[PDB]
RNA sequence: GCGCGCGCGC
RNA sequence: GCGCGCGCGC
């Protein structure tokens, strides 16, 4: 979803912190790729994302991260609008 | 989104 | 001119 970044952002706003994205350019100058890593304080994991543009490199890293929060039972899937259970 | 400028390719 | 990206001003 577009909104996962916004979700992760809010999620951290509660435990009163910000995520931290770090993007680096990668691959084909003429058809290029970007690499993203997100971290959050107090969490032992780096969400990783690749894409053509930066936004999507970020979305992908965030998805990665949230998915992990769920795996480690810090969120329920059911609480992540993007992971649309319905 | 609209504008501008930049890189790479063709 | 076209394509993929990046950045900047509204």
């Amino acid at each position: 979803m577009g909104d996962v970044k916004n979700f992760l952002y809010a999620w951290c706003g509660k435990r009163k912190m910000t995520p931290s994205y770090e993007i680096r350019a990668v691959g084909n100058k003429n058809r290029q790729k970007f690499m993203c890593e997100v971290q959050v304080e107090g969490y032992n994991y780096t969400g990783m994302g690749n894409s053509t543009n930066k936004k999507d490199a970020q979305s992908n890293a965030a998805r990665d991260f949230v998915n992990y929060l769920v795996r480690i039972n810090e969120i329920k899937s059911e609480e992540v609008p993007a992971f649309g259970v319905a």
